[PDB]
């Protein structure tokens, strides 16, 4: 089938977290707004629109939303507010994201296991991880 939408389409809830406020520290985002975020626990809701899909974050904190093709670069907002440019591609069933910004990248997987998804984010060697289950 084309069984990437179904695997990753509806709304993700957080329910664990390893060293994100490590992650965002080595990303540069700044000490209240580390905290802040890391206090957020924002839900994650994908969405599919033919070739388009959107990644949206909510929380009371901010919101952020990417929509994109696989294998074309695009520009994002991130949530601590950089410029990055961005590319996603579907690895073995992995969605691979990268952020390129002055000369500096970090790395964002999403792979489903189970009932549940997890994201990984590394920054030179600081991983944070992160599981979501549906809402
Ligand atoms: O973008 C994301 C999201 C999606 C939403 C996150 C998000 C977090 C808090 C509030 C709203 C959205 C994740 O799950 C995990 C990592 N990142 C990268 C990131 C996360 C946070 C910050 Cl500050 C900076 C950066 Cl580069």
């Amino acid at each position: 089938g084309s069984h990437m939408c179904d695997a990753f389409v509806g709304t993700w809830k957080l329910v664990s977290s390893e060293n994100f406020d490590d992650y965002m520290k080595e990303v540069g985002v700044g000490f209240a707004t580390r905290k802040v975020a890391g206090m957020a626990k924002p839900n994650m809701i994908i969405s599919v629109n033919g070739d388009v899909i959107t990644i949206k974050s909510e929380s009371t904190f901010k919101n952020t939303e990417i929509s994109f093709i696989l294998g074309q670069e695009f520009d994002e907002v991130t949530a601590d507010d950089r410029k990055v440019k961005s590319t996603i591609t579907l690895d073995g069933g992995v969605l691979v994201h990268v952020q390129k910004w002055d000369g500096k990248s970090t790395t964002i997987k999403r792979k489903r296991e189970d009932d549940k998804l997890v994201v990984e984010c590394v920054m030179k060697g600081v991983t944070s991880t992160r599981v979501y289950e549906r809402a």
